[PDB]
């Protein structure tokens, strides 16, 4: 493989291709992801955090943003309460096998030099363009508030405090990133992540909504909403399951069946997955039964060390 | 007059009677106002400054804010440009008879509980109701900052964080105080004064527009001006002449002409003064060279201090 490769395995963008390679040429190099605390931690963190621990191989130096003052102007909460949440996902990320740092935002200083610069941000950031960058971030409101365009300002702020080299999230956050690749001095490099489909097929996985594998449910709590999840037979796209065996599952993969209907079957990539899957060869509950055992194996580590 | 008949007079609006006359009966009570560093002083300015005398005959304690990051935030160019024509407003200030503390935006530190408090007070406040209050105040611009919601919530905070009984402006400044008297523990009183047409006759007088007589402008300078402002016969209403006549001029008026046109002309009020020019006894040239002497007079102590 390389280390181009690896980082840019099951990645949707690369923000760009030749910067990181010129990244990949330090010998000190960062990389810095913010999370909203949130009060599970499903599959939409894991492939993030998955992604940082593969930066963390190459060579980078991975820290974590407990984002509890977006979260605060994202309308989510109580500092305190949020405060409270971010400690338990830094666990949940410490148990996932990522030994990086976690700073918060709740200290940030916030002196006379950091909210200058935030003016200094809002002076060059249209109320249109800020809006934009949220669509996909801000919670649903009828009556969006002023703190909505705070955030995005922010965390463009919050990229060139922390003068990382590379900044990681998912797709929802290109918007806001391109902006900081346009205003900040030193360009970050920005690798999005693909967006994950929920279990119902509709809108993403998120926890706000109930279309989330936690990564600390229960075996019988995995199975059942796997058996649950939208899957059509034949349809790739949009599909969930197909999703978390493309991103999560480890191949070659062995599928087992009943002798009735075709017995135990073996791929060696997920393009073959796919191939079979497309064709019909595959009935959609084979598939979910082999991804949900998998997926129990993967994520019971994580479930002990909690 | 009562110390309320005195302050009230040539004002727009108080917010509210009842409320102010809550505030007089304390000992000590403080009036606070803020204005944009401009690079002329005009007479919407000296109307603000001459309320804030009758505020300080009566008892309260004068602050005068220098909104520098305020016109930072409203583009009007850079922070240590912005502070030397603060600093020559404050003289300007001086010159027009007015002892009170004058306190800068870029002093007043930006700690970490006032930046905290602007993201719950941004929490509060719709993008909406940010935006109406910044109609008459946020400068002309096809692409609307982000700046320019922060602008009434910081003016909102500063309101809250100077712990004054009294808030003074013209009348673009009421939404926003509107929203500071909704959104504050501390319910303040609001005392707008009209705002003054310029001498186009068209829009208000801004330093910006050129439709403004400045306090340290030269009597040949006055003349002009007021000669070739907007001055229709029988019309008060948006009429600048009448308007300088009724929040400057001191009365008894004698307004003098030759004996061809009917000689020297002396009024003893404003109404009166009204009246004649409703009923076009007394034409506009007469009237403007009036109030161009008499305002001659006035400025002409304020001028030499400078
Ligand atoms: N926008 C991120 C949270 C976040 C991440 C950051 F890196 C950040 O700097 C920020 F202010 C907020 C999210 O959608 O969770
Ligand atoms: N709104 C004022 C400037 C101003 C006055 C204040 F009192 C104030 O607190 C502020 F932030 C800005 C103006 O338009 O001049």
């Amino acid at each position: 493989m390389d280390e181009f490769e690896m980082i840019k395995r099951n990645t949707s963008e690369i923000i760009s291709e030749e910067e990181l390679r010129e990244v990949l040429k330090k010998d000190e190099k960062s990389a810095r992801i913010g999370f909203e605390p949130s009060g599970k931690i499903h599959l939409g963190h894991y492939l993030q955090i998955k992604k940082m621990i593969d930066l963390q191989n190459a060579g980078f130096d991975i820290i974590i943003y407990l984002a509890d003052l977006g979260a605060y102007l994202n309308q989510k909460g109580e500092l305190d309460e949020i405060r409270k949440i971010g400690d338990y996902n830094k666990k949940v990320f410490e148990a996932m096998g990522l030994k990086a740092k976690y700073v918060y935002g709740s200290e940030n200083c916030l002196d006379k030099d950091y909210t200058l610069n935030v003016y200094r941000l809002a002076l060059k950031t249209t109320l249109k363009r800020a809006r934009r960058s949220m669509e996909l971030i801000a919670r649903e409101d009828e009556n969006p508030k002023v703190a909505e365009v705070i955030y995005p300002i922010m965390q463009v702020n919050n990229i060139h405090y922390s003068g990382v080299d590379v900044a990681v999230g998912g797709m929802e956050q290109r918007k806001i990133h391109m902006l900081a690749r346009e205003l900040l001095p030193k360009k970050v490099v920005c690798i999005h992540n693909p967006v994950l489909t929920g279990l119902d097929g509709e809108g993403k996985m998120s926890s706000s909504k109930g279309n989330f594998i936690a990564v600390d449910d229960s075996p019988e709590e995995i199975r059942a909403k796997i058996k649950k999840a939208y899957c059509p037979a034949g349809v790739v796209e949009g599909n969930p399951i197909m999703e978390i065996a493309k991103y999560f599952l480890e191949y070659p993969l062995t599928i087992k069946r009943p002798e009735k209907f075709g017995g135990d079957l073996t791929v060696n990539s997920y393009e073959e997955l796919e191939s079979l899957f497309k064709n019909k060869e595959l009935h959609p509950m084979d598939l979910k039964n082999a991804v949900a055992e998998e997926l129990i194996k993967i994520l019971e580590p994580i479930r002990k060390r909690l």
